[PDB]
């Protein structure tokens, strides 16, 4: 599977697909929408970076940024 989607469905759906503390679900163009607004560069430092109960990296310790970057991008891809 391409590598955005496999790294999704490896942890990060944990929280995502349950939007647990308002954490975006795949496919929710409202709610991805003001996310994207914004320009994917912002979207993918807070990937790395964390934002509130979205933990750094994930909490995957694991990933590269170009990992993270590429989960990031599956997301928005699915979401507009
Ligand atoms: C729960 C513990 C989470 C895990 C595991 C992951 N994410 Fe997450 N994510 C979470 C929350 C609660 C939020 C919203 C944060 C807020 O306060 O607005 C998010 C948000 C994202 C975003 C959007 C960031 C933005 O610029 O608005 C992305 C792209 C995102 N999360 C990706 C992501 C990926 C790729 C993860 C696994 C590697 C991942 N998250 C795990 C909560 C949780």
């Amino acid at each position: 599977m391409a590598e955005g989607k496999t790294i999704y469905e490896g942890g990060c759906n944990a929280c995502h697909d349950a939007g647990m503390m308002g954490a975006p679900k795949p496919g929710d163009k409202a709610a991805w929408a003001p996310r994207i607004a914004k320009g994917e560069e912002s979207v993918i430092k807070n990937t790395i970076n964390g934002l509130n109960g979205m933990p750094p990296k994930g909490g995957n310790a694991a990933l590269t940024d170009e990992q993270l970057t590429n989960a990031a991008k599956y997301l928005i891809s699915i979401s507009k």
